[PDB]
């Protein structure tokens, strides 16, 4: 396929966060979402929410769009972050220029989500993850358009704006060149859940060997284990602000050490001017590290948008795999 690809523009918050639209309806009602590799369902505040989360919110009216197909099946969404509450339906959902069928989540109450839903400019989550990911079995979005034909390759790719630089696209169909320099090394799924992959862990002379790495859209911070992150910030000079999950340090510390993820296929780093915000701070220059300790059942590190910024990263799900290359720093 000489190119095609649908391409979905991502808009950067702050180098914080970045956020996708997309349509719902016949009539293509818009909404702003957080598009997340890290989650597998699509939601949409409904006209029938009354909620103060609600309030400032693009809403979702079923009575005026003719594709609307009612369901109905009560849903109560629990993300690590909070939660919303609804009920299934099924209408037309437009990304980029594609259209399909589909099953996502009306919320009516977003209590469990408050304050923070009340504090977002988005308007609801478009999950990117796999299939068995999702709360009511939903074949990914990117899965269907492949069963009907509309697009090359069951994929997507994204490339994450930075910044002050310049904009984002989340690719769906194929891979396109303009976005990365370099190999573009593949790391097999170690599971059809999250796009996760095993990747051994290294920062000075920790080692985690196999460590469990999800690659998340959706987290906006680098996650450790928390055993891993205690060994690392022995003596480097990093002080953590207690009860909240903040570690602050001088942007030109010079003992902050590197991330380093890798496989028999490539190897990935985190240099400190990846994983450090601030830059100019309160007082000299005070950086906060974007990296939070969460531990798992087994050693994993989300590897959320401070590596997706540096590393343009496909998803494909005819291989099962995710593909790794630099991103290239301007278009
Ligand atoms: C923003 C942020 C900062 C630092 C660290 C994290 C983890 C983070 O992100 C917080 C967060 O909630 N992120 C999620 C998406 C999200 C982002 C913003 C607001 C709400 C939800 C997803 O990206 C990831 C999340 C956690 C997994 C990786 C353990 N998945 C589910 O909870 C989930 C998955 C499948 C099904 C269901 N029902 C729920």
């Amino acid at each position: 396929l000489g190119s095609s690809n649908d391409n979905i523009e991502l808009v950067d918050f702050q180098n914080i966060m970045f956020y996708g639209d997309a349509e719902v309806g016949d009539n293509q009602q818009p909404f702003t979402f957080i598009l997340d590799t890290g989650s597998a369902n699509l939601w949409v505040p409904s006209v029938k929410c009354t909620t103060a989360g609600c309030l400032t919110k693009h809403l979702y009216d079923s009575s005026k769009s003719r594709t609307y197909e009612k369901d109905g099946t009560k849903v109560e969404m629990n993300y690590v972050s909070g939660t919303v509450s609804g009920f299934f339906s099924k209408d037309l959902v437009t990304v980029g220029n594609l259209s399909l069928p589909y099953k996502f989540i009306e919320v009516i109450d977003t209590n469990g989500f408050e304050p923070t839903y009340t504090a977002s400019t988005f308007d609801g989550i478009l999950g990117l993850g796999w299939k068995d990911l999702s709360i009511g079995s939903v074949d990914p979005i990117v899965v269907e358009l492949k069963n009907q034909n509309k697009i090359e390759n069951a994929l997507f790719t994204f490339y994450l704006p930075v910044h002050d630089k310049h904009t984002g696209f989340l690719t769906i169909g194929g891979i396109e060149e303009r976005f990365y320099e370099g190999p573009l090394t593949y790391e097999k799924l170690n599971h059809d859940l999250y796009w996760q992959i095993t990747l051994d862990a290294h920062v000075g002379n920790i080692s985690l060997e196999k460590a469990n790495c999800i690659v998340d859209s959706g987290t906006s911070a680098i996650t450790v284990p928390t055993d891993f992150l205690n060994k690392m910030l022995q003596n480097l000079d990093v002080i953590k602000v207690p009860f909240l999950p903040f570690y602050v340090t001088l942007c030109n510390n010079s003992k902050l050490p590197t991330f380093e993820f890798t496989s028999e296929n490539g190897k990935y780093t985190l240099e400190p001017e990846y994983y450090l915000q601030h830059i100019e701070d309160v007082g000299p220059g005070l950086c906060m590290l974007n990296i939070i300790g969460l531990d798992f059942p087994v050693p994993t590190f989300i590897l959320g948008d401070p590596f997706m910024r540096k590393y343009f990263t496909v998803f494909d799900y005819d291989n099962h795999s995710v593909g790794i290359a630099l991103a290239k720093k301007n278009l």
